[PDB]
This record gives C-alpha cells, structure tokens and sequence, in this order.
DNA sequence: AGCTGCCAGGCACCAGTG
DNA sequence: ACTGGTGCTTGGCAGCT
C-alpha cells in the first residue's frame, strides 16, 4: 500500500540502490556514502537491533520517508565481526569513480560479501578452530560434498554413501556455512545448522562445474587431481566455488587443486563414536576434557587444527602411518629445541592467505619475515636428524632468503595495523618516497623557527604556531594581545580567548606540505601492492611451506606426548585383531585424581566378540572407548598409551549407546545401521540399552543382534550388558567369549577393581549398587528373597 | 609499586575485595586481573602487562543486571580522587533494569543448630519476608531448590556444605550475624513491635536467626530504612505439598526439562495481565497449601469470576506492577514514569470496583476493599505530574501547570526571554539583509547570533566574533548576553522548584505506603483468581471436591500441558486410587502413554490444590504430604538414590509415581529390587502408588497381596506402523510391542525371527 | 581528565534568485 | 535551471572547563 514505488518516483540515489540491493535481496548491504556505511528500509531496522545503532530516516519529496541506519567507514571491521557471529551475511558497496567528475550518484560496486563459511581477516576467525564453508546435494541414490577452507586453499570433495556417512561428514567438518540444493530430500541432516544457504537447483550441474573447476585449476580436465570420475561430489564443488569467488570478487590463485576422499581412505566413524569418544568435544559440548585438549600442545595455530584434522580422520595408508612414527620416534630427543623455534613461524598458513585476497596488512608481512627468520635455525636443527621423512619436510619448508631480505628492506620493524595511513615503508626501499619525506623533519623545524621568528618581530609573547585539520595551520595570538597583531596578518580563525590567523609564507608552507603528504602515502600504498606483486609468485613453495611447519609442529608435538605420557609405538598385522598389553584410556588417565588400571584385550578373527559384564560403574563403558582411542590413535600415525599395541586394519568404528521422541526406536535403528553397513574390518561397539515393553522383549533382540554380529558379519565386536544371560552366548556360539570387570564384595559394601578378567562374572551386583544408593535395608533384604527364588529357578 | 594510576585501583580493591570492582576510565568501567578474566568469562567482553576487560557507560545497567543474573555483586568506582560509590547484590536489586518482570528474585539466609536448620527469604521488593525450620537434610535441599534465591547469606561454620555448593550468589558470613538475642531486637525493631507473638514465630529461634542475618545484610546494601518491610511469616511442613528438586523438575511447572519456560503448566495456566499476578501464580503452583479451607475460597472465587474475566482482564492488565512500583516509593527511587504509572493504576480502581460489586463471593468482596480507591492521591499525581514525563527528573518538564504558581511564573519569565530572542533572530536580521542569520544556543558560548562565512564579512561592527566554524561566524552582542542571563536564571530556579516539588510528592505518597502495599498485592491476587477462572471456563476445566481420607478418583481427566500443545485428540483416562485400591502396575507399550498418566495424576493434585479447576469431568481428592516422582531419564545409581528417597520418606498420604525401576541391572536382580518395592510401598508405606513397569512378573502382584490391580495400555497394528492407544484399561498386558518396533527401524527380518523364537522360549519358563 | 558538539562526505531537499 | 543553505547515522577529538 501507499507510494507506487516505480523506477522513475525515486531518486537517482534510490535507483542505483535498490538496483544493487536487488542482487542481494535476503542479505544486508552496506552502502558507502561518503564516510558511512549506510543501510536502508528493512535493512536499517534490522541493523538496528543487530549492531545496537540508531534507527533514523533520511528526507524525502516523494511520498513516505526512508528508514535509516549506518556506520562510520573507519569502524566497519567491529560490527562486521557482531554480525558474522550471528550468522549474519554482508554486502560490501564501495565508490568507484569520482564524485568530482560524477554528474549524479557515482559508480558503485559490491566489492565483497563477507559470509561466515568465507572469512579470511585474523579479527573474525578462531586460531585454533577451521571456518569451513561447504556444499552438499542429494540425489536418488546417494549424496555430494564439497569443503572449502577459504583462508587456506583446502579443498576436498567427497561422495558419502548413505543418511549415516553424510550425517558423520557434517560432524567431523562441521562448517560455518552450508550451501544446500533446493530439492534435499532428507532435511534432517541439515535443519538447525548454522549458516544454512538454500541455492538454486542450478548451481549444481555438471557440465557447469567441471567448466569452472577447470578454469580455476588451469586444467582441461580433473584427471589428475582424482575427481573426474566424481560428478556427484564435483556438482557440489562447483556451487561451492561458485559462492567463494561471488563473496570475494578477486582472484583466489591459493585455491590450485582438490583432492577427494575416498571411504577406504580412512576409518568412518559414525556420528555417535565422535560423540562418544570426546574427540574435539566433550558431551556437554565443551572443549575440556577431550582427546585433544590432552594431545595438543602445539606450539602454532596451524598446527593445532592440523592435529585436529588427523584426530577426526584418521588414515588406512600403511606406509603414511609408518612414516609418521619414525617421525616422532627420531625427533623425539630434539623436542624442547624445536619447539619455541616453530612458534615464532606462528599461523603462516592464514597470513598466505590474505597475502593471496591481497588483503595482507602490515603486521601479516612482519609476521610472515618473522617466520621466514626462523627457517635456518630450523633447518640446522634437523639437519642432524636421520629419519628420511624428517629431511623431506626440511626440504619442503624451504628458507626463501630472497624474500625475508626483501621484506627486511621494505618494512619497519614493527609498522602500523593499517597502510592507509602510511609510516609502514622503511627508508631506503624507494628513492622517491625519501624525498617526499622532507616535510616529516621539514616541519617543527621550519614551524619552531616561524614560531620564535614571529613571537620576537611582534614582541606579543602568547604567539605560538599550530595546526588544525578543518583550517589548517595558523599563528594564535591571545585575545588581549590580538588587536596589537599586524595588519599584514590575515584573519583565519577565531576562538573565545584567542585569534588565529594566516600569511603568505606559511600558506605556501601549508599547500606544499599537503601536497607531499598526499604524494608520499599514494606511492607508498603503490610500493606495498608491489610487494604483494613479487610475493605471490612464490605463492605454491610457501603453501607448501606452511603446511610442512604445521606437520612438524603436530609430530614434534607427538613425540613430545608419546615421552611425557608414556606412550609406546604401536605395529599392524594383517588381518583383523586387536592385541593390548597394559593399556589404559588416554584422556580418563590424565583427568583422574589417582591411578589408572591398565587393562589387556585380545581381539581377533576366533575370538571376534567379547561379552562384556560387571556392576554399574564397573569400568565397561571406559574399557570399550579406550579400545576404540587406541585404535584411532595408531591409526593417525601417533604412538599409543600402552605397553604395546598390535593392530589389524579397520574400516568402520560404530558405537551404539543407549539415549527426541521414542528411545527405543532409535536405539533399533541405530542398532540396524550397524548390522547394515558393518564388515569383517568394522570395530563395534555395543553399550547397554533400554528395555522393550516386557521383560525379554529387548534381551531377545540383543541375543539376535548379538549373534548376527558373530555369525554373519563377524565383525570385531565389544558388547557391554547388564543381561547375565547374555553369558551364555559363548556356549552356544563361535567366536564370542565372556570378559568381566572384577569386584569385591566385603561385608555390606562393594569395591570397584576395574580389571579385567576372563570369563563371566561370578554374579552380577545390582542389589549390591543399590544398597550403595542408600535403598533401606528391608527392601534389599526382601529383594534377595526374592532373587533366590529365581535362581532356583535353574 | 606500580604506575600512579594502578596505585588508586589497588587500595580501593582492597575495600571490596570479594566484588567485581567496576572502575571508571572516561567511556567505560575497566576491571582488572582476576576481575578482567572472570567478567570476560561471564559477560562475553575481550581480554587483553595488565589484564582489562571494559564496559562502555551507556549500557552499564544492561551489564550490572548480566552478572547480577549469575550471582556477583558489584562495585562501581566513581571520581583525581575515587571511591566506590554504588554497589548492587543479586538479592537486594530493586530497579526495573536490573530485573526480569516475571521472575521473584529473592534474597536468602541459612544456618545449622545441633537441633536443625534455619531459612529465610526475602522479595526486597514486595516486602515479602519468609522464614522456616526444615526438620532434615531433604526438606532444606527441597526449599532451595523452590525458593530459588539470587543470593544466599551462610554461616561460616556450615556443616552440610553439600546443599549450597554449586549454588550462585554464595555470600560467606561471620557467626556473630547469626546470634539470637540481636536478631529478636532487630527484628522487634523493624517492625515496630515488642515480641514477635503476632507474626507467629516468636518460638522459632533458628528462623529468627537466618532472619535477623538477612535484614542485617539488606539494610547495609540499601543505607536505607526499609519501610515496606513490615511483615514476617512462618511456613510449616503440614502447610504445603512437599516436592523434590527431581519431582519438581519433572512435572516441569515453569521450567521444562531443556531448561527453557515453554511446554510448562505455567505455559498454559499462566495467563495474568500484571507482571505481579504472574509471580504470585507461580508462587502458589510451587507451593500447593494443603489447608483445604483456603482452597475452597480459591475455588468458590474462581466461579464466581466466570462472567466477569472479559470486563475486568483489559482493566486489570492497566494496573500494571504496582508491587514493584511501591518498592522504588519506600525507598525514594521512584522516577516520573514511576508515579506516572502508579496514577494510572489509581484511575483504574474505581471501574473495578464497580465490576466487582454485583459479584457473589465473600472472599471477591475483601479484595475488592483491600484494593483501595486512593481518589485523593490519584487527584494529587493528576495535578502535579503531565501526561507523560520523561524517564529521568534531573531534566525538569515534570511537574504540570497549573500545580504550583510559583513555578508557572518562572516558566513565564523563560518563555518570554526565549520569545524575545526569537524576535531578535527576525529583527536583526531584516535590518542586515543577512537572511542565513540565525540564533543559536551553546554550553561554552551561551546564546549567540550566526551568519554563514560567505555572508558574514557583512556583520555589523558591533557584533563580537566568539567562534569559526568551517562555514559560519558566531557572535555576541550585550543584548545577547542580557537576555540569556534571563532564561538561564529562570530555567534554573524553575529546576530547582520542580525537583523540590517532586520530593514533596514522596512524603504525601508515603504516609498511605501500608495501604497501598495492600492495594498491589490484593490487585494480584485477583489477577491470579480471575486467570484462573478465565482458564476453568476457556479449557474445560472442572472442580473437585475433597474428601477426609487418601484416595483418588479421576474421571475422564486429562495431562493439562500435552493436551494443549498437540494436535492429535488427546485420548481421557480414569483413575480410581483408594485406600483399598492403592497401587497400580501399569504395564504396556513404550510410548504407549505411562509417563504422561503418571504425570497428569500429579498435575491434577498439584491444581486441585492451589484452588484451581482441573482438566477432568470429576475428580474427589483425599489430602497429600507429598508428591514423589521417579519419571524419566551414573543413571542406573541416580535412578536407586532416588528410588531410595521415596521409599524413605513417602507416608500413607503421599503420591508415589515410579517408572521402570530395575532397568539398568541384571532381569533377576532389578526384577527383585522392583517386587521389593511394590511390597514395600503396598503394604508398609501403603502410599497411593503407580508403578510402571515392564517386567510382566511383577503383573503376578495383585493375586499374592491385596490392594494391588492390574491396568495397561495397548497398541493397534495397521498399514505400515503401529498405533499407540493411549487409552488405560483394567488388567495385565497381553502383548509386547519390541520386535515389531525394531522391524520397522529397519532391523532385518532375519534377526527379528531369530529373536521372536527367542522371546517364546525365554517367557515359556514363566 | 571530562562533557559537548563540530566534523568526516556522500546525497537530497528547499527556498531564493535566474 | 543555478547557489547556498539544511538533514543524518557514529567515532574522533578540539576546545572549553
Ligand atoms: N580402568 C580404570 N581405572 C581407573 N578408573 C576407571 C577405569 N575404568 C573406569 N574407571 C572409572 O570408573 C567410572 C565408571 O566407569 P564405567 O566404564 O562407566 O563403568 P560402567 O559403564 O560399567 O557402568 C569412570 O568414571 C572412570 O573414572
Ligand atoms: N492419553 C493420551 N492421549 C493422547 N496422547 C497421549 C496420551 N498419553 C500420552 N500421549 C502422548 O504419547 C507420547 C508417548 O507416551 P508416554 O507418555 O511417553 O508413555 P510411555 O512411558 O509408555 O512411553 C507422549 O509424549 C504424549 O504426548
Ligand atoms: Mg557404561
Ligand atoms: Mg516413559
């Protein structure tokens, strides 16, 4: 209603506004207007309540007036952050042309939109946690999925086969942003995710994609990077790329490849294994307490989330694995040397980055000569090490003399946030900039000098000279000895206890000096877009120089753990099996105000189940995740917290703990993924569960479940039960053994010895547990008549 | 030994050292070490060698009420010589920024004799002061979870430290604060009296102590007397329905499980209009009395009200919180918008009494009376206070004209002053020719005549040049001079009388504090009764009718919150308890409907007994002590500790709900802690019971002991899925439903016939 | 060391001569 | 159609106390 708002009833403003925010209609846009970002109409009100700013409307000769809001230009950086927190998309409008030779409104462009999944600046990014942004799609018989770590290069692309897989990919990548086809059928997945972006069908055709993948790689096809026969998992990474270069609008030449990553690569966990294992994540959805928080003590940001990629994804190559080890075995010794030497290198990774958007500051290239300055002393130290792995990151993480000299000769020691206002170019780099300079030390030597010159003619001694931005520079006189002034003196600026006036000589200082001023900052932001343009050509040897200074800080840190935690070097045997001697749970061991007991276990082919019993608070739970550790820790190449550890290849870690609406529901269907999708490989851990509706409801199922997990899929299996009669499995069945954690009872109380120890339990200790809850004396009495009777039953 | 500036800020801290020390650094309030990293923890604010953490000043309140909302007390540091000059406790916080509108916040005390323990709460702002004695360890854990206080004040020498440990707003305090014999005396004091005999705990010397610690500590927050606090009361055992932390959180009264207010039986019962209806609604849904002479007024009000609910809710909803308003009154905080409100609360009271006058109901008639008319004060802030003032005093334009001649006749001074110079603007500048002249004012320049620069060489030479600015000249002539020394003058005696004035509005106001305090809370108690019955009529509710002994009998009832939030028909149940039917095994399908009937059982008796109508076609109810709940979900040893608890402290007049107690053990023995139970409970405590289960051996109860029966619910199989019934029947189940559940979870066929050959032969020994 | 209010640079608006 | 004056966000700081 009201105002018929075609073209022509708006302002010139107006047009051109709505013109670009109509390619952007369902996100903010700032809209640079002198020195303000300013928003409008829903815009306004909205960024508003966001960013806690004033909701004001500017004029308006036609109808209604135009609610209003905005920012100063200089102060952008702080509400961009409030609103990439909140999820919150931008829209960055700047001037291009001149307003001096603009008839009406001047030519205005988006620059770049900054989206949560596409941030690169250190001020809105975590140090030691990934911002990924990604793409999935879905289709009739499987999905696609692509991730992007903008601030790296970091671009995979996978092909997850069914609900779990895609549901355990969005777990372990956890992106900041995802983009999503229109037509995703199973929006589970994907409802109450942050930074949620439904995309048009289009963005996510095939022939479309490898156009534009190819263009970007410099490729006629993707043969080489192992993508080609991938269509699923490259429409995805085409609507992916198709976001970063809308968002960014330059060229991103840090983005020169894309791996895939296949299933058999790594060891699949399901979604509730990461949970459970408290990998990154403890389950009240802190950071304390993980595997992590125990295994990290890198000594660089790029380091820590590398430690954290391989934590969540660890690898089934045999040589990789074989090759990390010796890594950490042979630098073992050199740990406390190499250490504070690679946190002075810092998050290269990140500043190469921005080196690459071309939005590197000054303290980004103090930082990158900072790290350059400790590559020979990096270089000495691993020199010495005899491990052929350990030579080969020495050779990839280079030294680049030629620019650490360079940076040395063109940047101050320790220069501003910002090149805007200049002071970041050292003497000696350009010529020009030198003799533009002469103003810096050409003022208050020639102003002191008028100064005395002026007060001793004029004999008025309150005369001083000074500047000011909105007149200029002036010669103040007090008021009570101003009207003694020349006459000569041009009147300037007048205040309420001094005059302030101007003279040929020092206007002609005033011109000259601002001239140059404004000379001197222009040739140096030239000077330092230049250094970008003899930095980036380099560009591929320093990614690879990063990420070798973040794989040895992860390794080096590992072998730091492996000594202080006493970890031993774990080996891998051909088929499946699991064989520990004195292991213990890495994370619950440290945690633990008193000692661990150290446990065995013997898993294989024969003997591929294990019945696992004992009271509540036993140690069965603890037990079966310390299994499942130890296998994700030897299978990222990290030695291991045991006395020795034997280990056969896995493909699948599953784990089924009990738990919305109906619990038993999804307890069987999680029951059902696992006999499924589990193989002779898979590692399976079965916790105990809720009951049926009846009494041997549930028990029959978990007798049946049990034995398809021996019988037909005979994967290796733990299964944690309260139901005894689940003992008699291994009676009747091949493979399956009984295990239990030990207990003593002495008189009316029961001790937890958390050992474990071949066949059943003797009994089980549920009256006991109670009586222990403070369950009356008469009641548990009564209950062990009771239980007589039922064990006179056999 | 460090800078000039961190000296100040070292020795004050030592002053407070306890607090968080806000300190004022131009902008912003900047706290430092463990104060930086604490407050950078709490408030979602930077760290940045010293640590500092800052707050800008324009939003200093919307912080205070942050960290006052987690507990911490905090002191702002002020100018250079400082010193601390507020200070605000989550408990004794009165301003309407640093509260949320419909929540009590309460301060607390407690303490431990050799015979037993002391309590006391205190709404600051009602005047509400409460004391107890809980006789034992659960008793006390189950008044603090209810009372829930901001800030609790504890002796030192408190043994059972487990109660209060995680808890928030921990205030460790000398024992001296807790002695006897000057608590009585400040007590006496507060309230005017010579013993306590009057407020009914002159013999309750633990209570009195815990209180006497309290008021201490309140009145050393304000340094101010505490006028609205004129009262103390004494709630006993026998008084209430006893509820457990677990039971009280799994009934989910105003919190659900996640945390959150929505999905609640305040949710849906909570319909009030003022701000201090709502407090006292749920005042009484935590705390059903059990004094059946007080329900029945409750009950007889709310059908009284049926035709009255639609007349008086948009009056009502104007009265506004006039409990919180009163507080800022009793302790001289009050600010215009306060009294502007409080005025139109006195504008609303004579149509609500005329509402109320045709309404046949004793009890409707006193609060009809003890809501007061106030006809003079309501005159009094008609005439002195304009429509709508503005937030603050400090800036005049409060006081009305036509209040006070003195004050109009400066008003009249200012105005032509100010009228003069507007002629002056029009005058000076036809006879200039200038037409960018204007007249401008200033706080460094005062009044001042401006031409732009391109004009204003062509100022006459009498005008004296004061500023430059970029494209104007600004100057000063005596007549400019003269008559802003007339407005300024006049502006400021006018100031001087209206905040003089305004005060004088807090000693007419005071006088009646009692009455009005009356007023508010007669105000809120009508808005509690008149929801209810708007609740009674609008969602079908029915009164039930008490009987002397234990029992229940619900016919057609209903679960009040699920019935509400969804949209499938929810299905009504009976329920027939008695001293000769005393537990139920129910038995049947997983959501089959157990927990909902369990819980709709206790949300009946926890209605019936705050006065309210109920979802049901009839329910009679015998009196309860208690309402014990063990619904839901180490699990298995916090399942038994609560199991333990019921067992230990459950009377012949409780409400006992237990559900699946023995899952997490072995069959045999959680089976046998199950059976033992049921006993237990049916022939020891012989408390009115339903007890979920799924072990169908425990069905075999009601042929072995009398008192026990047998009911269930069923499902139905159709299509492709399973149709729960939700609808409870006489006798044991005859059907599990496990199997069928996990076939269609995509369990394969093979492994469910594997199982159903299981299942025959693990009953077929049953 | 603190309060106030001009200024930053884009437009459009509006009134006063063309 | 042309001149010269108004208006509006917030952060920085000159210019007064
Ligand atoms: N082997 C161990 N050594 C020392 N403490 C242990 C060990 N295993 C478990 N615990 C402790 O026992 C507690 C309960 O163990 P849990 O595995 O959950 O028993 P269950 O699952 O059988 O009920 C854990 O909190 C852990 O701290
Ligand atoms: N009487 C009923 N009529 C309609 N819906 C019901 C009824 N009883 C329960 N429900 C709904 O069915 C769901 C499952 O039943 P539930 O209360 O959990 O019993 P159970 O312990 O057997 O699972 C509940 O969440 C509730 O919303
Ligand atoms: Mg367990
Ligand atoms: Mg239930």
């Amino acid at each position: 209603m009201s105002a018929i708002e075609n073209f022509d009833a708006h302002t010139p403003m107006m047009q051109q506004y709505l013109r670009l925010k109509a390619q952007h209609p369902e996100i903010l846009l700032f809209y640079r207007m002198g020195d303000f970002y300013e928003l409008f109409y829903d815009d306004a009100k909205r960024a508003s309540q966001l960013l806690d700013i004033s909701l004001t409307k500017r004029g308006a000769s036609a109808g209604e007036p135009i609610p209003m809001a905005g920012i100063p230009y200089h102060a952008v950086e702080n509400y961009l952050a409030k609103l990439v927190n909140q999820g919150e998309s931008v829209a960055i409008c700047e001037q291009i042309g001149d307003p001096a030779t603009s008839k009406g409104p001047v030519e205005r462009k988006v620059v770049r939109i900054v989206t949560p999944g596409t941030i690169s600046d250190e001020a809105l990014l975590q140090e030691r946690q990934d911002n990924l942004l990604a793409a999935i799609w879905q289709d009739s018989k499987g999905f696609g999925y692509a991730t992007l770590d903008i601030s790296s290069g970091r671009f995979r692309l996978s092909e997850p086969a069914d609900r779990e897989t895609m549901a355990a990919e969005l777990q372990r990548t956890n992106p900041a942003e995802l983009l999503y086809a229109e037509d995703f059928a199973e929006m589970s997945l994907i409802e109450g995710r942050r930074g949620l972006r439904r995309r048009p069908l289009w963005e996510f055709e095939i022939d479309t994609a490898r156009q534009q993948l190819n263009l970007q790689f410099g490729t006629r096809d993707l043969v080489g990077f192992g993508v080609e026969n991938a269509p699923r998992g490259l429409c995805a990474a085409g609507c992916l790329l198709q976001y970063a270069k809308d968002t960014q609008r330059t060229t991103l030449p840090h983005i020169r490849s894309i791996t895939m990553e296949r299933e058999q690569d790594s060891i699949i966990m399901d979604a509730a294994t990461r949970r459970n294992l408290e990998i990154t994540q403890n389950l009240a959805g802190g950071a304390e307490n993980t595997l992590a928080s125990v295994l990290d003590c890198t000594v660089t940001p790029m380091g820590s989330r590398m430690l954290k990629r391989w934590l969540h994804m660890p690898v089934r190559d045999t040589r990789v694995l074989l090759e990390r080890q010796q890594t950490i075995g042979a630098l073992q010794d050199f740990t406390a040397g190499l250490q504070p030497v690679l946190r002075q290198v810092g998050d290269l990774e990140r500043i190469l980055a921005r080196l690459a958007l071309r939005t590197a500051r000054p303290r980004d290239l103090a930082r990158m000569r900072h790290a350059f300055q400790q590559l020979p002393e990096l270089r000495a130290q691993l020199e010495t090490v005899d491990s052929a792995p350990v030579q080969a990151l020495r050779e990839k993480m280079g030294e680049f003399a030629e620019l650490r000299d360079l940076l040395e000769r063109a940047i101050i020691d320790t220069p501003p946030v910002l090149v805007r206002d200049g002071g970041v170019i050292a003497s000696g780099y350009n010529e020009e900039l030198d003799e533009w300079r002469a103003l810096a030390d050409g003022a208050t030597d020639y102003l002191e000098r008028l100064e005395v010159r002026e007060r001793e003619r004029t004999g008025l001694d309150t005369l001083k000279v000074g500047f000011n931005a909105v007149h200029g520079y002036y010669i103040q006189i007090s008021r009570g000895q101003s009207h003694l002034a020349p006459i000569n003196y041009m009147r300037r600026q007048t205040l309420k206890n001094a005059e302030r006036y101007i003279i040929p000589e020092l206007k002609e200082y005033e011109d000259k000096v601002l001239t140059s001023k404004g000379k001197a900052l222009a040739l140096e932001k030239q000077l330092y877009e230049e250094l970008f343009d003899l930095l980036l050509p380099h560009l591929e040897a320093l990614q690879q120089s990063a990420s070798a200074l973040a794989e040895l800080d992860v390794l080096v840190n590992l072998a730091e753990r492996a000594y202080t935690l006493n970890y031993t070097c774990p080996t891998f045997i051909d088929k499946p099996g699991i064989r520990i001697t004195e292991g213990r749970h890495p994370v619950v061991e440290q945690v633990l105000n008193e000692p661990f007991i150290a446990n065995p276990l013997n898993l294989s082919p024969q003997r591929r189940m294990l019945i696992i019993t004992g009271p509540n608070m036993g140690g069965k739970s603890t037990y079966m995740r310390q299994t499942a550790l130890i296998a994700l820790m030897a299978y990222i190449g990290s030695y291991v917290p045991a006395q020795k550890v034997e280990i056969g290849p896995i493909d699948r870690i599953f784990t089924r703990v009990g738990a919305g609406r109906s619990t038993f529901m999804v307890e069987m269907t999680e029951t059902a993924n696992i006999l499924h999708n589990a193989t002779e490989y898979s590692l399976v851990l079965m916790d105990e569960i809720g009951a049926g509706t009846s009494t041997y409801d549930g028990l029959s199922l978990a007798w049946a479940c049990a034995e398809n997990l021996a019988n037909k899929i005979k994967a290796l299996t733990l299964f944690a039960t309260h139901y005894f009669e689940l003992t008699q499995l291994p009676e009747k069945m091949e493979g399956v053994a009984n295990v239990h954690l030990d207990a003593l009872e002495h008189g009316d109380t029961i001790a937890f010895m958390h050992s474990v120890q071949d066949g059943a339990a003797s009994k089980s200790y549920g009256l006991a547990v109670a009586a222990l809850a403070g369950v009356p004396k008469e009641v548990i009495k009564r209950a062990r008549q009771k239980l007589r009777e039922l064990e006179s039953i056999s």
